[PDB]
Protein backbone atom coordinates (compact mmCIF):
# COMPACT_ATOMS: atom_id res chain seq x y z
CA UNK A 1 0.00 0.00 0.00
CA UNK A 2 3.23 2.17 0.69
CA UNK A 3 4.45 1.90 -2.68
CA UNK A 4 1.14 2.61 -4.05
CA UNK A 5 0.76 5.75 -1.95
CA UNK A 6 4.21 7.05 -3.51
CA UNK A 7 2.90 6.24 -7.13
CA UNK A 8 -0.07 8.05 -5.96
CA UNK A 9 1.69 11.07 -4.64
CA UNK A 10 4.07 11.04 -7.69
CA UNK A 11 1.54 11.00 -10.14
CA UNK A 12 -0.14 14.12 -8.41
CA UNK A 13 1.92 16.76 -9.19
CA UNK A 14 0.75 18.77 -12.45
CA UNK A 15 4.14 20.74 -13.18
CA UNK A 16 4.12 23.07 -15.55
CA UNK A 17 6.91 21.67 -18.29
CA UNK A 18 7.98 24.53 -19.78
CA UNK A 19 8.32 27.13 -16.86
CA UNK A 20 9.91 24.55 -14.24
CA UNK A 21 12.49 23.02 -16.99
CA UNK A 22 13.12 26.91 -18.19
CA UNK A 23 14.36 28.06 -14.75
CA UNK A 24 17.95 30.24 -15.39
CA UNK A 25 19.47 32.94 -14.04
CA UNK A 26 21.25 36.35 -15.22
CA UNK A 27 24.55 37.32 -15.03
CA UNK A 28 25.49 39.24 -12.54
CA UNK A 29 23.01 40.35 -8.96
CA UNK A 30 23.40 42.07 -5.96
CA UNK A 31 21.11 41.86 -2.55
CA UNK A 32 20.66 44.04 0.36
CA UNK A 33 20.31 44.10 4.37
CA UNK A 34 18.68 46.06 6.38
CA UNK A 35 17.43 45.81 9.85
CA UNK A 36 17.29 47.31 13.13
CA UNK A 37 18.95 51.15 14.15
CA UNK A 38 21.14 50.67 16.59
CA UNK A 39 24.13 48.39 15.16
CA UNK A 40 25.52 48.76 12.18
CA UNK A 41 24.51 48.82 8.38
CA UNK A 42 26.40 46.30 5.39
CA UNK A 43 25.56 45.43 2.25
CA UNK A 44 26.44 42.66 0.06
CA UNK A 45 25.93 41.33 -3.45
CA UNK A 46 26.33 38.34 -5.84
CA UNK A 47 27.57 37.51 -9.31
CA UNK A 48 27.29 34.57 -11.99
CA UNK A 49 29.82 33.52 -14.21
CA UNK A 50 29.92 30.43 -17.20
CA UNK A 51 32.48 28.51 -19.12
CA UNK A 52 32.14 26.90 -22.70
CA UNK A 53 35.63 26.99 -24.61
CA UNK A 54 36.97 30.50 -23.08
CA UNK A 55 37.67 30.25 -19.52
CA UNK A 56 37.78 26.16 -18.90
CA UNK A 57 38.71 24.63 -16.04
CA UNK A 58 40.30 20.42 -15.63
CA UNK A 59 40.94 20.07 -12.65
CA UNK A 60 37.66 21.43 -11.69
CA UNK A 61 35.51 19.51 -14.47
CA UNK A 62 37.35 16.42 -12.89
CA UNK A 63 35.68 17.35 -9.42
CA UNK A 64 31.84 18.21 -10.94
CA UNK A 65 32.26 14.94 -12.78
CA UNK A 66 33.43 13.46 -9.37
CA UNK A 67 30.58 14.91 -7.81
CA UNK A 68 27.61 13.91 -10.18
CA UNK A 69 29.14 10.46 -11.14
CA UNK A 70 25.27 9.09 -11.59
CA UNK A 71 25.82 7.09 -14.68
CA UNK A 72 22.89 4.85 -14.00
CA UNK A 73 20.01 5.43 -11.32
CA UNK A 74 19.80 9.26 -10.62
CA UNK A 75 17.36 11.51 -8.92
CA UNK A 76 18.28 14.79 -9.18
CA UNK A 77 16.00 17.43 -7.82
CA UNK A 78 14.41 20.14 -10.42
CA UNK A 79 15.10 23.63 -8.44
CA UNK A 80 18.55 25.53 -9.39
CA UNK A 81 21.42 22.91 -9.15
CA UNK A 82 20.21 20.94 -12.04
CA UNK A 83 19.80 23.91 -14.56
CA UNK A 84 23.28 24.93 -13.18
CA UNK A 85 24.56 21.55 -14.01
CA UNK A 86 25.47 20.39 -10.14
CA UNK A 87 22.18 19.23 -8.10
CA UNK A 88 21.94 16.87 -5.04
CA UNK A 89 22.15 13.18 -5.31
CA UNK A 90 19.84 12.83 -2.35
CA UNK A 91 17.75 9.38 -2.78
CA UNK A 92 16.91 6.41 -0.35
CA UNK A 93 17.56 2.83 -0.41
CA UNK A 94 15.31 1.64 -4.05
CA UNK A 95 15.23 -1.41 -5.72
CA UNK A 96 17.93 -3.01 -8.27
CA UNK A 97 18.47 -2.13 -11.60
CA UNK A 98 19.49 -3.34 -15.08
CA UNK A 99 22.08 -1.63 -17.02
CA UNK A 100 23.10 -2.12 -20.84
CA UNK A 101 26.53 -1.37 -22.53
CA UNK A 102 25.87 -1.16 -26.42
CA UNK A 103 29.12 -1.49 -28.40
CA UNK A 104 30.81 -2.99 -31.34
CA UNK A 105 29.14 -6.14 -30.55
CA UNK A 106 28.49 -8.55 -27.82
CA UNK A 107 26.67 -11.86 -25.93
CA UNK A 108 22.92 -11.24 -24.83
CA UNK A 109 22.67 -12.91 -22.03
CA UNK A 110 25.86 -11.43 -20.60
CA UNK A 111 24.99 -8.24 -21.96
CA UNK A 112 22.04 -7.18 -19.12
CA UNK A 113 22.89 -7.98 -15.51
CA UNK A 114 21.58 -6.85 -12.46
CA UNK A 115 22.74 -3.49 -10.93
CA UNK A 116 22.18 -1.98 -7.53
CA UNK A 117 21.09 1.43 -6.39
CA UNK A 118 24.31 3.35 -4.43
CA UNK A 119 26.58 6.74 -4.76
CA UNK A 120 30.05 4.82 -6.22
CA UNK A 121 29.72 1.85 -5.80
CA UNK A 122 27.61 -0.32 -7.71
CA UNK A 123 27.47 1.54 -10.57
CA UNK A 124 31.01 1.86 -10.50
CA UNK A 125 31.67 -1.17 -9.50
CA UNK A 126 29.11 -3.14 -11.88
CA UNK A 127 30.41 -1.04 -15.06
CA UNK A 128 33.87 -1.29 -14.62
CA UNK A 129 33.29 -5.33 -13.45
CA UNK A 130 31.53 -5.56 -16.59
CA UNK A 131 33.53 -3.08 -18.82
CA UNK A 132 36.90 -5.19 -17.84
CA UNK A 133 34.92 -8.75 -19.12
CA UNK A 134 34.79 -7.16 -22.69
CA UNK A 135 38.50 -6.97 -22.89
CA UNK A 136 39.16 -9.97 -21.38
CA UNK A 137 37.67 -12.33 -23.05
CA UNK A 138 37.46 -9.99 -26.54
CA UNK A 139 41.02 -9.94 -27.65
CA UNK A 140 40.46 -8.19 -30.72
CA UNK A 141 38.33 -8.86 -33.87
CA UNK A 142 35.36 -6.88 -33.44
CA UNK A 143 36.36 -2.99 -34.00
CA UNK A 144 34.48 -0.40 -31.83
CA UNK A 145 32.01 1.94 -33.77
CA UNK A 146 33.62 5.01 -31.86
CA UNK A 147 31.73 8.46 -33.68
CA UNK A 148 34.79 10.90 -34.36
CA UNK A 149 34.47 14.65 -34.63
CA UNK A 150 36.63 17.86 -34.74
CA UNK A 151 36.71 20.50 -36.35
CA UNK A 152 39.77 23.26 -36.85
CA UNK A 153 39.36 26.72 -36.99
CA UNK A 154 42.52 29.21 -37.24
CA UNK A 155 43.03 33.14 -38.19
CA UNK A 156 46.14 34.61 -38.88
CA UNK A 157 46.66 37.74 -40.53
CA UNK A 158 49.31 40.39 -40.26
CA UNK A 159 49.68 44.09 -41.16
CA UNK A 160 52.55 46.51 -42.13
CA UNK A 161 53.28 50.16 -42.71
CA UNK A 162 55.48 52.07 -44.60
CA UNK A 163 55.63 55.84 -44.27
CA UNK A 164 58.64 57.52 -46.15
CA UNK A 165 59.15 61.51 -45.68
CA UNK A 166 61.84 63.62 -46.85
CA UNK A 167 61.91 67.35 -47.34
CA UNK A 168 64.47 70.56 -46.80
CA UNK A 169 63.89 74.40 -46.67
CA UNK A 170 66.14 76.89 -48.58
CA UNK A 171 65.86 80.60 -48.70
CA UNK A 172 67.85 83.46 -49.62
CA UNK A 173 68.74 83.49 -46.21
CA UNK A 174 68.63 81.19 -43.78
CA UNK A 175 68.96 76.70 -45.08
CA UNK A 176 67.00 74.18 -43.27
CA UNK A 177 66.59 70.37 -44.01
CA UNK A 178 64.31 67.66 -42.83
CA UNK A 179 63.81 63.92 -42.94
CA UNK A 180 60.81 61.73 -41.74
CA UNK A 181 61.65 58.04 -41.72
CA UNK A 182 58.72 55.34 -40.03
CA UNK A 183 57.74 52.12 -40.35
CA UNK A 184 55.03 50.27 -39.02
CA UNK A 185 54.93 46.44 -38.58
CA UNK A 186 51.70 44.39 -36.87
CA UNK A 187 50.95 40.85 -37.23
CA UNK A 188 48.68 38.86 -35.28
CA UNK A 189 47.90 34.87 -34.87
CA UNK A 190 45.09 32.94 -34.04
CA UNK A 191 44.61 29.18 -34.79
CA UNK A 192 41.96 27.37 -32.55
CA UNK A 193 42.35 23.53 -32.63
CA UNK A 194 39.26 21.02 -31.58
CA UNK A 195 38.54 17.63 -31.18
CA UNK A 196 35.86 15.43 -29.88
CA UNK A 197 35.22 11.19 -29.91
CA UNK A 198 33.01 8.69 -27.62
CA UNK A 199 33.17 5.35 -27.75
CA UNK A 200 31.59 4.30 -24.67
CA UNK A 201 27.53 4.88 -24.13
CA UNK A 202 25.94 3.62 -20.86
CA UNK A 203 21.86 3.40 -20.99
CA UNK A 204 19.14 2.75 -18.04
CA UNK A 205 16.01 0.62 -18.22
CA UNK A 206 13.18 3.41 -18.22
CA UNK A 207 10.98 3.14 -14.82
CA UNK A 208 7.51 2.34 -15.00
CA UNK A 209 6.58 3.70 -11.67
CA UNK A 210 8.34 3.72 -8.13
CA UNK A 211 9.59 1.04 -7.50
CA UNK A 212 13.34 1.93 -9.22
CA UNK A 213 13.12 5.18 -6.69
CA UNK A 214 11.94 3.75 -3.57
CA UNK A 215 11.42 -0.07 -2.31
CA UNK A 216 9.64 -2.08 0.46
CA UNK A 217 9.10 0.19 3.43
CA UNK A 218 9.06 3.95 1.72
CA UNK A 219 8.25 6.82 3.35
CA UNK A 220 6.29 9.35 1.49
CA UNK A 221 5.77 11.59 4.56
CA UNK A 222 9.79 11.22 5.38
CA UNK A 223 10.46 12.23 1.86
CA UNK A 224 8.76 14.69 1.12
CA UNK A 225 10.14 16.96 4.40
CA UNK A 226 13.25 16.60 2.76
CA UNK A 227 12.92 18.29 -0.63
CA UNK A 228 10.19 17.21 -2.61
CA UNK A 229 7.36 19.48 -3.52
CA UNK A 230 5.46 20.56 -6.60
CA UNK A 231 8.51 23.86 -7.68
CA UNK A 232 10.72 20.79 -8.32
CA UNK A 233 10.53 17.47 -9.20
CA UNK A 234 12.92 14.05 -9.17
CA UNK A 235 15.24 14.06 -12.24
CA UNK A 236 16.77 10.80 -12.17
CA UNK A 237 20.21 10.10 -14.31
CA UNK A 238 18.89 8.80 -18.21
CA UNK A 239 21.83 7.54 -20.62
CA UNK A 240 25.71 8.13 -20.42
CA UNK A 241 28.24 8.19 -23.32
CA UNK A 242 32.30 8.17 -22.48
CA UNK A 243 35.51 8.85 -24.55
CA UNK A 244 37.89 11.46 -24.91
CA UNK A 245 37.91 14.89 -25.95
CA UNK A 246 41.13 16.31 -27.41
CA UNK A 247 41.70 20.18 -27.11
CA UNK A 248 44.25 22.84 -28.39
CA UNK A 249 44.31 26.70 -28.58
CA UNK A 250 47.23 29.10 -28.47
CA UNK A 251 47.96 33.10 -29.98
CA UNK A 252 50.84 35.05 -30.92
CA UNK A 253 51.03 38.81 -31.40
CA UNK A 254 53.93 40.67 -32.85
CA UNK A 255 54.30 45.02 -33.20
CA UNK A 256 56.91 47.20 -35.02
CA UNK A 257 56.82 50.94 -33.98
CA UNK A 258 60.59 52.38 -35.91
CA UNK A 259 60.61 56.05 -35.65
CA UNK A 260 63.50 57.57 -37.27
CA UNK A 261 64.09 61.40 -37.77
CA UNK A 262 66.81 63.34 -38.79
CA UNK A 263 67.33 67.24 -38.81
CA UNK A 264 69.49 69.15 -40.80
CA UNK A 265 70.29 73.05 -40.70
CA UNK A 266 72.64 75.85 -41.79
CA UNK A 267 71.84 79.19 -41.76
CA UNK A 268 73.91 81.94 -41.50
CA UNK A 269 75.19 82.04 -37.97
CA UNK A 270 74.34 78.79 -36.14
CA UNK A 271 75.08 75.37 -37.45
CA UNK A 272 72.67 73.52 -35.66
CA UNK A 273 72.42 69.49 -37.21
CA UNK A 274 70.65 66.58 -34.88
CA UNK A 275 69.41 62.98 -35.86
CA UNK A 276 67.51 60.85 -33.48
CA UNK A 277 66.10 57.10 -33.87
CA UNK A 278 63.35 55.07 -32.02
CA UNK A 279 62.46 51.28 -31.44
CA UNK A 280 59.70 49.41 -30.22
CA UNK A 281 59.12 45.41 -29.94
CA UNK A 282 56.23 43.75 -28.63
CA UNK A 283 55.61 40.00 -28.64
CA UNK A 284 52.96 38.07 -27.17
CA UNK A 285 52.65 34.11 -26.48
CA UNK A 286 50.54 31.99 -24.90
CA UNK A 287 49.12 28.21 -25.26
CA UNK A 288 46.87 26.27 -23.45
CA UNK A 289 44.62 23.37 -23.74
CA UNK A 290 43.18 20.00 -22.21
CA UNK A 291 42.50 16.50 -23.06
CA UNK A 292 39.25 15.08 -21.60
CA UNK A 293 39.97 11.83 -23.28
CA UNK A 294 43.04 10.87 -21.06
CA UNK A 295 45.90 9.51 -22.98
CA UNK A 296 50.02 8.60 -22.48
CA UNK A 297 52.51 8.30 -25.08
CA UNK A 298 50.16 10.56 -27.48
CA UNK A 299 49.33 13.08 -24.58
CA UNK A 300 52.70 14.67 -23.97
CA UNK A 301 52.39 15.94 -27.64
CA UNK A 302 49.07 17.08 -27.92
CA UNK A 303 49.24 19.17 -24.72
CA UNK A 304 52.48 20.62 -25.98
CA UNK A 305 50.76 21.64 -28.94
CA UNK A 306 53.28 21.53 -32.10
CA UNK A 307 52.25 19.85 -35.61
CA UNK A 308 51.77 15.80 -34.87
CA UNK A 309 49.17 16.56 -32.14
CA UNK A 310 45.56 15.78 -33.31
CA UNK A 311 47.31 13.08 -35.84
CA UNK A 312 49.32 11.15 -33.19
CA UNK A 313 46.66 10.96 -31.15
CA UNK A 314 43.65 10.01 -34.09
CA UNK A 315 46.17 7.15 -35.21
CA UNK A 316 47.72 5.43 -32.08
CA UNK A 317 44.60 5.36 -30.29
CA UNK A 318 42.00 4.27 -32.54
CA UNK A 319 40.97 0.56 -31.30
CA UNK A 320 39.19 1.34 -27.87
CA UNK A 321 40.02 -1.61 -25.80
CA UNK A 322 42.17 -0.94 -22.81
CA UNK A 323 45.71 1.21 -24.53
CA UNK A 324 42.99 4.86 -24.45
CA UNK A 325 40.94 4.67 -21.00
CA UNK A 326 37.89 6.32 -21.59
CA UNK A 327 36.73 9.39 -19.44
CA UNK A 328 32.94 11.04 -18.54
CA UNK A 329 32.27 13.36 -21.59
CA UNK A 330 28.40 13.96 -21.76
CA UNK A 331 25.59 13.79 -19.55
CA UNK A 332 21.67 13.02 -19.66
CA UNK A 333 19.46 12.84 -16.79
CA UNK A 334 15.37 12.17 -16.86
CA UNK A 335 12.72 12.86 -14.71
CA UNK A 336 11.59 10.01 -12.83
CA UNK A 337 7.75 10.74 -12.46
CA UNK A 338 5.69 10.70 -15.54
CA UNK A 339 8.78 9.31 -18.21
CA UNK A 340 8.28 12.30 -19.81
CA UNK A 341 10.27 15.25 -18.41
CA UNK A 342 13.76 14.73 -20.01
CA UNK A 343 16.86 17.24 -19.01
CA UNK A 344 19.72 17.04 -21.54
CA UNK A 345 22.86 18.68 -19.70
CA UNK A 346 26.64 18.72 -20.62
CA UNK A 347 29.87 18.18 -19.14
CA UNK A 348 30.62 21.57 -18.30
CA UNK A 349 28.54 23.05 -15.51
CA UNK A 350 28.96 26.49 -13.92
CA UNK A 351 31.03 28.02 -10.95
CA UNK A 352 29.43 30.20 -8.50
CA UNK A 353 30.46 33.26 -7.00
CA UNK A 354 29.43 35.31 -4.31
CA UNK A 355 31.72 37.89 -2.04
CA UNK A 356 30.87 41.17 0.12
CA UNK A 357 32.07 44.93 0.43
CA UNK A 358 31.96 46.87 3.71
CA UNK A 359 32.63 50.61 2.02
CA UNK A 360 34.27 48.95 -1.20
CA UNK A 361 32.86 49.39 -4.94
CA UNK A 362 33.92 52.66 -6.97
CA UNK A 363 32.61 53.72 -10.34
CA UNK A 364 35.38 54.88 -12.93
CA UNK A 365 35.11 56.78 -15.98
CA UNK A 366 37.97 56.95 -18.57
CA UNK A 367 37.91 58.71 -21.09
CA UNK A 368 40.95 58.91 -24.82
CA UNK A 369 38.88 59.57 -27.60
CA UNK A 370 39.07 63.04 -29.99
CA UNK A 371 35.08 63.85 -28.71
CA UNK A 372 33.45 66.10 -25.67
CA UNK A 373 30.91 64.39 -23.83
CA UNK A 374 28.86 65.01 -21.54
CA UNK A 375 28.90 62.37 -18.29
CA UNK A 376 25.33 62.50 -16.36
CA UNK A 377 26.03 60.58 -12.95
CA UNK A 378 23.25 60.83 -10.84
CA UNK A 379 21.85 58.06 -8.27
CA UNK A 380 19.43 58.17 -5.21
CA UNK A 381 20.11 57.20 -1.59
CA UNK A 382 17.87 55.21 0.79
CA UNK A 383 17.98 56.01 4.80
CA UNK A 384 16.07 54.53 7.81
CA UNK A 385 13.85 56.78 9.88
CA UNK A 386 12.80 56.51 13.75
CA UNK A 387 9.21 55.15 12.79
CA UNK A 388 10.83 52.38 10.49
CA UNK A 389 10.11 53.75 6.77
CA UNK A 390 12.67 53.96 4.08
CA UNK A 391 13.42 57.19 2.78
CA UNK A 392 14.99 58.62 -0.42
CA UNK A 393 17.19 61.31 -0.84
CA UNK A 394 18.62 62.01 -4.54
CA UNK A 395 22.29 63.14 -5.04
CA UNK A 396 23.53 63.75 -8.01
CA UNK A 397 27.30 64.36 -8.70
CA UNK A 398 28.83 67.53 -8.37
CA UNK A 399 29.54 67.63 -12.42
CA UNK A 400 26.19 66.42 -13.88
CA UNK A 401 26.47 67.38 -17.24
CA UNK A 402 29.39 69.13 -18.74
CA UNK A 403 31.86 68.91 -21.98
CA UNK A 404 35.26 67.27 -21.38
CA UNK A 405 37.86 66.79 -24.01
CA UNK A 406 40.70 63.99 -23.46
CA UNK A 407 42.46 63.48 -21.55
CA UNK A 408 40.04 62.92 -19.08
CA UNK A 409 39.93 60.34 -15.88
CA UNK A 410 37.49 60.02 -12.40
CA UNK A 411 35.73 57.83 -10.62
CA UNK A 412 32.51 58.00 -8.12
CA UNK A 413 33.29 55.79 -5.20
CA UNK A 414 30.13 54.67 -3.76
CA UNK A 415 29.14 55.23 -0.49
CA UNK A 416 27.93 52.93 2.12
CA UNK A 417 24.04 52.05 1.67
CA UNK A 418 22.80 52.51 -1.94
CA UNK A 419 20.22 51.89 -4.41
CA UNK A 420 20.09 53.04 -8.33
CA UNK A 421 22.23 54.85 -10.16
CA UNK A 422 21.73 57.10 -13.73
CA UNK A 423 24.15 57.38 -15.16
CA UNK A 424 24.22 59.42 -19.29
CA UNK A 425 27.58 59.84 -21.15
CA UNK A 426 26.15 60.80 -24.45
CA UNK A 427 29.17 62.14 -26.32
CA UNK A 428 28.85 65.20 -28.69
CA UNK A 429 29.35 64.64 -32.37
CA UNK A 430 28.61 67.79 -33.32
CA UNK A 431 27.85 67.49 -37.28
CA UNK A 432 25.49 69.52 -38.40
CA UNK A 433 22.26 67.58 -38.55
CA UNK A 434 22.42 66.25 -35.15
CA UNK A 435 23.72 67.91 -31.76
CA UNK A 436 24.08 65.38 -29.18
CA UNK A 437 24.41 61.55 -29.11
CA UNK A 438 24.05 58.55 -26.85
CA UNK A 439 26.41 56.15 -26.49
CA UNK A 440 26.71 54.40 -23.61
CA UNK A 441 22.90 54.12 -21.50
CA UNK A 442 22.38 51.79 -18.12
CA UNK A 443 19.32 51.82 -16.28
CA UNK A 444 19.50 50.44 -11.95
CA UNK A 445 22.99 49.35 -12.54
CA UNK A 446 24.15 46.37 -10.36
CA UNK A 447 27.23 47.22 -7.46
CA UNK A 448 29.95 45.43 -8.97
CA UNK A 449 33.05 45.32 -6.81
CA UNK A 450 35.13 46.91 -9.33
CA UNK A 451 33.25 48.34 -12.69
CA UNK A 452 35.27 50.56 -15.48
CA UNK A 453 33.79 52.27 -18.25
CA UNK A 454 36.02 52.97 -21.04
CA UNK A 455 35.39 54.55 -24.50
CA UNK A 456 38.40 54.20 -27.19
CA UNK A 457 37.97 55.37 -30.76
CA UNK A 458 37.70 58.53 -32.47
CA UNK A 459 34.38 61.14 -33.09
CA UNK A 460 32.65 58.68 -35.49
CA UNK A 461 33.13 54.88 -34.22
CA UNK A 462 32.08 54.97 -30.18
CA UNK A 463 34.03 52.05 -29.21
CA UNK A 464 33.18 51.93 -25.62
CA UNK A 465 34.09 49.10 -23.21
CA UNK A 466 32.36 48.57 -19.50
CA UNK A 467 34.55 46.35 -17.60
CA UNK A 468 32.89 45.00 -14.69
CA UNK A 469 34.93 42.41 -12.12
CA UNK A 470 34.44 41.06 -8.92
CA UNK A 471 37.69 39.51 -7.15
Amino acid sequence: MANKAVNDFILAMNYDKKKLLTHQGESIENRFIKEGNQLPDEFVVIERKKRSLSTNTSDISVTATNDSRLYPGALLVVDETLLENNPTLLAVDRAPMTYSIDLPGLASSDSFLQVEDPSNSSVRGAVNDLLAKWHQDYGQVNNVPARMQYEKITAHSMEQLKVKFGSDFEKAANSLDIDFNAVHSGEKQIQIVNFKQIYYTVSVDAVKNPGDVFQDTVTVEDLKQRGISAERPLVYISSVAYGRQVYLKLETTSKSDEVQAAFEAAILGVKVAPQTQWKQILDNTEVKAVILGGDPSSGARVVTGKVDMVEDLIQEGSRFTADHPGLPISYTTSFLRDNVVATFQNSTDYVETKVTAYRNGDLLLDHSGAYVAQYYITWDELSYDHQGKEVLTPKAWDRNGQDLTAHFTTSIPLKGNVRNLSVKIRECTGLAWEWWRTVYEKTDLPLVRKRTISIWGTTLYPQVEDKVEND
